[PDB]
């Protein structure tokens, strides 16, 4: 059992993880070990049809959308002593894009 995690979750990249993810969360095989899950799920992802992947593929890139935003959203509730960390990763990472006018 448990309850929340985190705000954005590890969204899927291509959409195959997509598709497993929901028999992760569905519990369709939860008969058997994770071991045979996986495998059983890379069957069940071959059985659907193009349009299916083609949807969780879809999906995966709303997906990986929204999380960037989510991310920040999670950031605009981080308190003032949180955001003044998150933050200090930010700027040490990446670029921050200057301004002329």
């Amino acid at each position: 059992g448990s309850s929340g995690s985190s705000g954005p979750k590890k969204p899927p990249m291509n959409g195959y993880q997509k598709f497993s993810q929901e028999l992760l969360s569905n519990g369709e095989l939860n008969h058997l070990p994770l071991k045979e899950r996986m495998v059983e799920i890379g069957s069940r992802w071959q059985r659907i049809s193009q349009s299916q992947k083609e949807h969780y593929k879809k999906l995966a890139e709303e997906q990986q959308r929204q999380y960037k935003v989510h991310l920040d959203l999670w950031v605009k509730s981080l308190s003032p002593q949180d955001r003044a960390a998150y933050k200090e990763y930010i700027s040490n990472k990446r670029k921050s894009g200057p301004s002329s006018g």
